[PDB]
């Protein structure tokens, strides 16, 4: 039983994913508002509000992020030509989602160093289907649920670990929960 809900909502790209509907409510708001609840320790999740096709833009958001175990709040997205999934983590529960990957230096911005990692993905779902793609990471140290996000910065501190980002596909701020219970609401623009 999953679901997966995807449009555009107050003016900004929306996607919701989930294996279990009846644990995780996922609320579209005005503008880039958007809210999400998830009880009872059961499914996995990703949502949020964003842009499709993304950019090099500085994200802004803010709200109220209250997980309670694994979770995750990151700016995410991909690109094509090539094929890469890339994350930058503001905030999570825990669990560190960058766990398995390789280190792969700092890049201070945005008011925190943040840890870089790299993996590789190998016959895994993608956005074009089963496909062997590099993922990039950036963890913030200090973690936070508000502030700006110059995605840039960090697109430009990849791109001289391996292959430079493709052509943009969905960019969004997300809230994740993996067999976990929490609340948030946040706002992009």
């Amino acid at each position: 039983r999953t679901q997966s809900s995807t449009g555009t909502h107050g003016g900004y790209y929306y996607s919701f994913w989930t294996d279990n509907p009846n644990t995780v409510t996922y609320t579209n708001q005005n503008a880039g508002q958007f809210s999400v609840s998830w009880s009872g320790n059961q499914g996995n999740f990703v949502g949020g509000k964003g842009w499709n096709p993304g950019a090099a833009r500085t994200i802004k958001y803010s709200g109220t992020y209250n997980p309670n175990g694994n979770s995750y709040l990151a700016v995410y997205g991909w690109t094509r030509n090539p094929l890469i999934e890339y994350y930058i983590v503001e905030n999570f529960g825990t669990y560190n989602p960058s766990s398995g990957a390789t280190a792969a230096g700092e890049v201070t911005v945005d008011g925190s160093v943040y840890d870089i990692y790299t993996s590789t993905r190998t016959n895994a779902p993608s956005i074009e289907g089963t496909r062997t793609f590099q993922q990039y990471w950036s963890v913030r140290r200090n973690k936070r649920s508000s502030g700006s996000v110059n995605t840039g910065a960090h697109f430009n501190a990849w791109s001289n670990v391996g292959l430079a980002l493709g052509s943009h596909d969905y960019q969004i701020l997300a809230v994740e929960g993996y067999y976990s219970s929490g609340s948030a609401t946040m706002t992009v623009s």
